[PDB]
């Protein structure tokens, strides 16, 4: 019961004062929670480039959770996805935003996230009916979150015409391929589209919005809630006077845009947006020089971690696991903090796409993958790379 | 299926005459034959944990139960119809290379591996292959340097007895068989002695039907599946317990075999009345030349030459020339080593088996490469919510009740 009765200092009504040094019990896990519905996108997200399905989704949306191992001993993750996401970019960007088939099921497009909204019982749980929009994140050089500044008055309109954004994450939220059927309505107003259907669903419930993301991710979710508080769009398009509200956790934020970008969040009355931040790790840096932070700032050191090898790299102080992980455990930054788990998250974890723990936890590095792949036998006697369940994406009857 | 082609033909197919009329060119029942007992060796690499961060390295991961639905010898296998009665271990007294016995970084065995297994056909399988099946398949080797099978002969007089005390075998091939660890309850048991007990209680219970014997195995495994052949014949092995005057045929199918034994292990073998062999061997494939200088060969060979497949890369490597299933393609479409034959699949062997353990396949067959692994490799979450390396089934390998 008690995440029902704090939720909205959980999602930060009071800009998490006194929940932070030191970390709050039940904000520790509410964090964990809304991680791993970001990681839950790279548990699905193909990374196979000698696949046909590369950049695209491995799981369905139908029973997603349980898929990616977020039903067992996860009584309060009770969300059914409702649809998937895709994005695509006008702009040459990185392979770790996105990915393709090395010939495949699209040139110019991955999978880029999710909406998802919580049944009867997770609306019980968690004390409000919350739909999460899930936005996936980097996959495996700190000169990939290069870019100058782009105008973004095509979000935020010409009443904030000096409003500047990255110009990576804009093009990813922003750009179409008109020749696909993923990818002609761009990653933005998917996501628009599908949480005004939920919030008019719901138009007589309390409602939440939260947003969730890791690296790429985190910048992809800080612009969405900015945009969806900024225009408007947390409101039921039947009941413009309610309105609901939009907080994001993010993971390893890269930065998003400058001084006029952070003018304008700070006067957004119904966001809220926590950055939990690993001292050691070099992206939330990026970009050095040029652009501002938004929201409020939860530092941890996964150095103090005894489980962790020592020393860390790039990929090992900005995986999420590992960020999920120092949340789990931590008891603060200064050196006479010592780190201690208090939850029960398994350390394996971790490893899914790193070598991350010290050898003697006796877990294999980089474990996360399909059996075989994904070859499978056919009943045939035949053998087929099966790495990707049909999902039309249609919207579902609600 | 329903003229019982395979049972009808058996004996032939096992090489009662040498194979003669059946090679050049390749006859379609033993195309299909040579493939079946490949499979059988091959499976001893898919269950292989080769996971050096596992403290299970170096075992099984499957149980006897169910095994050969365990590495995809069911769906489109009818003839596969056979119960794993025991494991095999093996240790060795000398140091041998990682891809001949492989160990746990930090475990569950310090000195000792899994190192195939022996099955036998249940009553249907009886039935299918037209005789009571008794297989022994020798795991082979695993992921490269052709020095790895550079050894030198060692005096063979604990196997084939002073009345063959010439014979001299590989040193590597006879530390894996006859190497002993007191400590162990795996190896206080060499291999080839737990082969021979377990043989021998089959063919103990079998008694009063027809009966044979077919090892395989591939590289390592190829070697050890000759050596274990000639001394299950030479030791009169290959005879139940209460019935000495009963022999029973011993076949070898062995692919990509390295050399076992000098001039009077040759010698030993022509002599042996029951036994045969048959070497695939695939050209490019320098393997089967190892050791070059002191050896012999044994058995009648069936060349292959999987450069001539269109769908391999090319240019192939020492692993992609030497892999078990690039072997098994090869079988299922050659068509002669000739220039002018045309390779061909005469058998619906899915391409993508290639790909197991090697990035073998042109990129345009659209599979990927070095494929086999579990899921998660192993990690599983558990009922509580932990989550653990889970690499390994429970199996005792106590004697089965028969």
């Amino acid at each position: 019961r008690e995440f029902a009765k704090r939720w909205r200092d959980l999602s930060g009504q009071n800009h998490w004062k006194g929940m932070l040094q030191p970390l709050d019990q039940d904000l520790r896990e509410y964090i964990i929670h809304y991680g791993e519905m970001a990681q839950a996108g790279y548990d699905t997200f193909n990374i196979n480039t000698e696949s046909q399905f590369a950049g695209a989704s491995i799981y369905s949306r139908k029973d997603f959770f349980a898929k990616v191992g977020l039903e067992i001993a996860h009584p309060y993750t009770k969300y059914k996805v409702t649809k998937f996401i895709y994005a695509t970019s006008d702009i040459h960007v990185p392979e770790s935003f996105l990915l393709f088939p090395i010939s495949g099921w699209s040139k110019e497009s991955n999978w880029m996230g999710y909406v998802a909204v919580t049944d009867d019982q997770g609306t019980a749980l968690l004390g409000r009916r919350d739909i999460v929009v899930s936005w996936r994140g980097s996959v495996q050089w700190v000169e990939d979150f290069e870019f100058g500044l782009v105008n973004a008055i095509k979000i935020f309109g010409e009443r904030n015409d000096q409003v500047q954004i990255h110009q990576g994450w804009y093009s990813i939220y922003m750009s179409q391929d008109e020749r696909s059927p993923f990818t002609k309505t761009n990653a933005r107003d998917q996501v628009l589209r599908e949480v005004g259907r939920l919030l008019e669903k719901y138009k007589d419930e309390e409602v939440s919005i939260t947003i969730c993301g890791h690296s790429l991710g985190a910048a992809l979710a800080t612009l969405s809630a900015t945009d969806i508080v900024a225009n408007g769009y947390n409101r039921p398009k039947s009941r413009p006077d309610k309105s609901c509200p939009v907080t994001a956790f993010v993971f390893a934020s890269p930065r998003v845009g400058d001084s006029d970008f952070r003018k304008l969040f700070s006067g957004l009355e119904d966001i809220r947006v926590l950055r939990t931040r690993n001292l050691p790790d070099v992206i939330p840096i990026y970009p050095p020089i040029g652009y501002s932070e938004v929201g409020d700032e939860f530092p941890i050191d996964t150095r103090k971690s005894p489980y962790m090898k020592s020393p860390g790299n790039l990929a090992t102080f900005h995986c999420l696991e590992g960020y999920l992980h120092g949340v789990a455990g931590t008891q603060g930054t200064n050196k006479a903090d010592l780190f201690r788990l208090d939850v029960e998250r398994a350390i394996g974890l971790v490893n899914k796409s790193v070598d991350g723990l010290k050898d003697e936890c006796m877990v294999p590095g980089k474990w996360r993958v399909l059996k075989n792949k994904g070859m499978a036998q056919q009943d045939d006697g035949s053998w087929e790379l099966v790495d990707h369940e049909i999902d039309d994406n249609e919207d579902l009857d609600f």
